[PDB]
């Protein structure tokens, strides 16, 4: 089995102890990737200290070239990454190398929104008369030592995601990847070890929760933390920032709002497309179906028509639904389902599980007394939720703890725009799927779906500071 | 009736000759304002010059002061005010009260708004890594002695909405009112008078075109134009700019576009609001109505009950549709009616004229060989013209000369947004008459509907430039 | 000698117990205030929570008009307000007067920044060809309840500074005053009510911190918790915050920096003007000289003169050193000075206490083993360190936990800009004493001086979301 | 090795039946010949401007940029290649108009780049009126049409890449007329966004006489925008002309070194004469008359004319500091303000000589305001030094120039060089340094005759660029 090594410092090293990875559709051993100790972790954070104030005095063209260049790097090796990537989290394979050209767009499109970093003049003379040969220089400042943590289903996307933005602002990383993702995440940080970043400016962590998980977060080096994952997981580390910034993207439960009005045919693409992407294992996919009455009973047949034409199977053969993460992901899932059928919940689908293989399972009739309607799976099953009026679609919406996005289904758009003005939501999509998408646009969610905003330009300002002068014009 | 006088250098000032302003709906003399001869715009453009430096090196909060002060004695005199303009251009009396009113708003809202504008900072290493210690310090400043040249249809409003963005950002500014609503124009300048105004910084010039027409705008010390009016007299202004920057605000013929699933109702409402507001004397009304055929009986007759209803008579009775502003206007609609019935449009409410009072046309089955498909009437009638597409209304729509603004009546939103995309016009309204407010929003015309961007913010960046100072961080 | 009431949906309500308040500096009996209980607290945030939808769906302009009135209320009342917080945080009086009327500047401020707030219209087609049909419309929203926590150096000040840019966004406010100072939050909340704010938009709660201290925080009703105090205390609350966005205004001991080529008078002068007012009780005031060894002794000496100038002696004669806040507060002050003169600092000013009125003590030759270089005292004790190096300076300056700002005192601006770079702070005044204003500028502190961005649209913008809603174009 | 250059219309290269041979003006090698357009074939250019606006505007931001993306690249592979004929059309040092093609690349891509993210707005009707609170405006950019882009002969490839690229990203269609001495390189330009793959018509080029088509091409109804780099008195002919079209103007300067008492006269004096004399002072941007307080003039003076010694005479093949005027007439109007200075008393420091075009790097000292150098844009290689008193009486000598581009001060106190920037009435002023347009991103305008509108990159894009408001109620 290959055997990886951490970035540390522009070296490549190995620990004593490793943690050895398997594929989740197979068990194939990938590799290995070290278990590093807590000495080791100092060690990373020493040079990414001592590497940032030659980095962040470099001028912005410095930086965005090394970000391009490391792009170029990962185009080129977009093939050989993403088959790797596919097995280590049982992704489809063009997915899985999709996912890598995607944080090639994401690192060259940081580069040059963070290079035209800009600042503010104030004027005194617009607060107080006194005041007005006062003038405020206000720029734009790293925050220094960035931790980012990937998550297991995107990690690559949502290792650059983090890493470019930081980086064109002239912050040094140390970037943490999912013990299930470290080889992508170490391949991800082949690429710009190639392009030739400088030593120490971007690092990569390895190693058990149960050795460095509090360890790397706690420590003084680190200045902020951005990390994607579960909401416990989440909340936790949150608990261990102190007052130092942090950004959070965790869970969602987003709602898809159909009104009678509604094309339910449009609706129900759009709906499968989302619920079932990489068998429902993404923060943003549509979770639960909130359609009033009168249109339910078509709208769920519609649905399941769609449902039962995914592909089921493994990774290497592009089906939609492939294997879970992990044995513990499946059995959740399961949970859930046998919860729903329990309470009486009409299943539309048939449910079959081969290993951590699940099909497609599709729930109609599902009440507030079944934990589908609120808990997250990560997995590949859908509830229906029938509601009588919009307030009462509105009022189970917003009940979630979770608020990342949601959908409505509509052709009165005035309406839609009050709507969603009223979800307790970060965006909204009209006539379509939630997503990310695309890297541009604002991504947040409210409650305990997190905390911060990003999408490029909006990671940027986050991972900065300003730094106020202010002189007296004579 | 008074004898007025202009503002220059904080002295109030007649001339030799004067020019006689009567109300066009009866015949009342009102008063008379100054024939200034082009000594005395000297003396006005040579006092603005003069004051502009200590003007420009006042506070930003000690010039919306003086603009606040002058907008809250608009308000207590609104009365006094509108009831002059009233008469002087044969608005109604309440609509030219509202007129007085709406200005404050403006000039109140463009303190607040110029006065805490902003500079920036750019970094020379965003484009040159030999630069990265060079950085600009971009500050806003003046442009210089604003000429502001408002139309007879706002003879205060859209002068306001030119002197206080103009003198917010550290303009000083002459105002040429239009003849006829030169009185009210100088009513306005009493306010900003009684507010303080320093001396020069605001000044007025009323006389005859021939005298002094194209010398206040060719004069060397006028740095930038800034006109609402017809299209030739703006056409005029251009030739004559020079080098300068200018803003023009002309003539349009707006098109309201009906589509088949379009609340007719509504869209009647809003058409003859639109229309026939001030007796159609606004470049911004309702002035062809494009209806798909499957619903144009319908709209027809429901438009034409609401026109049935309209008041025509004089101003103090706040007649809907009241006498146009001179003969030749009257003159020129009545061609544009009589050509409409000679070529066969369907007359569905009636024409007469007594004196300068027309009484309110609506045209059905307009043809574009008809003057009034296309002609910018300044009057009360309106074209009905039925099409079979959507492509033949845009295609009808664009073949204008003017491009001002567009409504469009229809409950597909996501369509009326790729239909606007394709409109050669400033601002389309959904499901609304078009308008120039709410007066933060941009007001801007296309081809011969003008030339530069308004609406409060926007007039406010278009009367400033920029002075960066560039160094060297050691 | 007045009975005070808490503001609680629109009500004036006493509690079962209170707590009598009496000023500093005499020992006069000013008042009560009530002390709450825990179920008083639910009341004021159910009605917070209950008043939220009716504000927040208010416009803009409806809000500020409420926010200008509340303002012109406290210029009104400004001598009688100010008398009290005079005496009841034992600040001169005519420095209290002055705190009012800037508290209505800043009140005024807000509402004219909050209503023009805009959003962003981002494109898909600015990162992917075939989304270029999909737009974002990206808006601001509150956050919902927000727990305001006033300080009691400025009990009115930094109470508007957060109430303001808090109701103006649509969200509603609970103002938490420190008990000494709790009379003076209540009198600016009569402004507040006499101005009309609905019942429930903005409340008030007092009490023991023993009783509610915790519990205010904790509940889960807030959402954003805005603080001014201590650094221990906001360290403490940054804790009970949990995930919840938290803005934290803790303490600092600003550098002045004073180089070889700098004005010396100059220097000494903004120096003690920026150390000694309101007797050193500032977050932002120079807390610290260092300064480099050729021209210290020749500072020390200008320094040395102004602060043997200083007046001594009651609020109600305007000293500019009045009598700390307590008792705790000058024996603190008090075991700082012994420590700088056991271990062999200079007094250049003799230290003098009765009561708890500390005359001012200046200290000369303080060293890096001296308390007194490095924790803050909130009391009128400024040392010089000599420095041999500007890199010892920054290096120095740095050390501290406190980031809030920093002072350079020097001839050469371009190497200041330089050195400001450097420096682990918010804001650097170059040749000027550290401030917060004036309140358009941004205010904010690194590491342990707290956390969020303040200054007035800041302020805002920190307590809103945005809210993104994404649809496809036909 | 002359060639036949041909006009890109309508993606296709074409001939006139007349055209205009083009010589080097520093040895009178024919380097080529360009079509002398008619008005028919200007109106059959911009025809096809205009019917390739609807598929151009519509295309997304990234499709737009990857055009200039290549033609960028392509500029860089040929950059020797264009910096070559570039040299000799324009009498620019060779590594000197290399260089220019370069940064023309550099241009390009940052136009692509930073026009690609530019943004809408969404605007509430309740900060306003409370009636309006449920009333939004989405307002999105769009372009002007189509832009006329006229470049100078100082620099034809570099500013007409300023003006293409921009008015590119936004959806604008194109036309570039070049200077007739220019022409040339102006068609090597066009080749690269040709080979680049710019679409049949979204780019087109004009080469003409003034007297056929120069008025014409300006008047033209079908042009939406004209962007403008050339001579004062040519500006405002075009401003005559412009209608209630939006114009850009860069025009000439006569920008001022204020050097104060407290200046570093080293550096000073290095920024003064690299800045004065690049390209034999034919840049509107040009150090072209230092205000001196008298107490450091006699220093300063002795400085600037040991270093103005050391420019280097001659031809552009050898990459002479100082190289031949664009023209006999350029350099008869240099001469001329020479001898007005010479016969009104000023101090030659260093010698006027003059060789067919090639006229020497003059400075004069104790030059007075009734002397013609004093106030005219030479366009050629002459420095006044004017001894001023106060810096009252610098700001005031300054600003009573027509001219305001620029300003150099050189101070080492700067909140007082601050306040003295506010007092002068230029566009841009730099501390401690020669003016520059540089860096690209910086605004770059002039008020009065040097100008109107601003330029560098993000200001010239937002120029050619209006806004589409849909205005509608939320329910």
């Amino acid at each position: 089995a290959k055997q990886y090594k951490n970035l540390v410092n522009g070296e490549w090293k190995l620990s004593e102890n490793e943690i050895t990875i398997y594929a989740p559709a197979t068990g194939e051993e990938l590799g290995s990737v070290p278990a590093m100790t807590q000495a080791e972790v100092d060690a990373v954070y020493a040079s990414a200290k001592k590497a940032l104030s030659d980095w962040r005095t470099l001028s912005y063209v410095e930086r965005a070239a090394y970000l391009h260049k490391a792009a170029d790097i990962l185009v080129r090796d977009a093939e050989k990454i993403g088959a790797i990537l596919s097995k280590e989290v049982a992704k489809g394979h063009k997915a899985a190398v999709s996912e890598v050209i995607r944080t090639a767009e994401i690192i060259n499109y940081a580069a040059e929104e963070g290079l035209r970093m800009e600042g503010e003049v104030l004027e005194g003379g617009s607060f107080e008369a006194a005041s007005k040969k006062k003038i405020a220089i206000v720029r734009r400042e790293p925050v220094g030592l960035v931790l980012a943590i990937s998550p297991f289903n995107y990690p690559v996307n949502l290792a650059g995601s983090k890493i470019a933005p930081a980086l064109i602002a002239g912050n040094v990383v140390a970037l943490k990847p999912p013990t299930q993702g470290s080889i992508s995440g170490l391949l991800l940080a082949e690429a710009f070890a190639e392009a030739g970043i400088p030593a120490g400016v971007f690092n990569t962590i390895t190693g058990r929760g149960s050795v460095i998980g509090d360890y790397i977060v706690e420590h003084e080096a680190v200045n902020f933390i951005n990390f994607t994952g579960s909401t416990p997981i989440g909340e936790g580390i949150g608990k261990l920032a102190g007052m130092r910034p942090i950004m959070l993207e965790l869970g969602g439960k987003d709602s898809a709002i159909v009104l009678e009005d509604a094309d339910l045919a449009l609706a129900a693409k759009n709906i499968v497309a989302g619920a079932f992407g990489y068998s429902g294992q993404r923060s943003t996919a549509v979770k639960r179906v909130l359609v009033m009455d009168k249109v339910a009973d078509q709208l769920a047949a519609e649905i399941k028509t769609l449902v039962e034409k995914l592909s089921v199977g493994m990774p290497e053969d592009d089906a939609d639904i492939t294997p879970l993460i992990d044995t513990s992901a499946a059995d959740f899932v399961e949970g859930l389902i046998k919860d729903a059928t329990d309470k009486g919940a009409t299943a539309l689908t048939a449910f079959n599980r081969e290993g951590n293989l699940i099909s497609p399972v599709l729930f109609d009739h599902v009440t507030t007394d079944m934990r589908l309607a609120w808990e997250e799976p990560f997995g590949p099953v859908l509830p229906i939720i029938r509601v009588t009026t919009v307030e009462e679609a509105i009022k189970i919406s917003n009940e979630s703890e979770y608020g990342l996005q949601a959908s409505i289904f509509t052709t009165n758009f005035p309406k839609a725009f009050g709507i969603a003005e009223q979800l307790e939501v970060g965006t909204v999509h009209l006539n379509n799927k939630t997503q990310r998408g695309t890297d541009n646009f604002p991504f947040l969610g409210a409650k305990k779906s997190g905390a911060g905003v990003q999408g490029v330009k909006y990671s940027i300002e986050a991972m900065t500071t300003v730094k106020s002068v202010v002189f007296d014009i004579q």
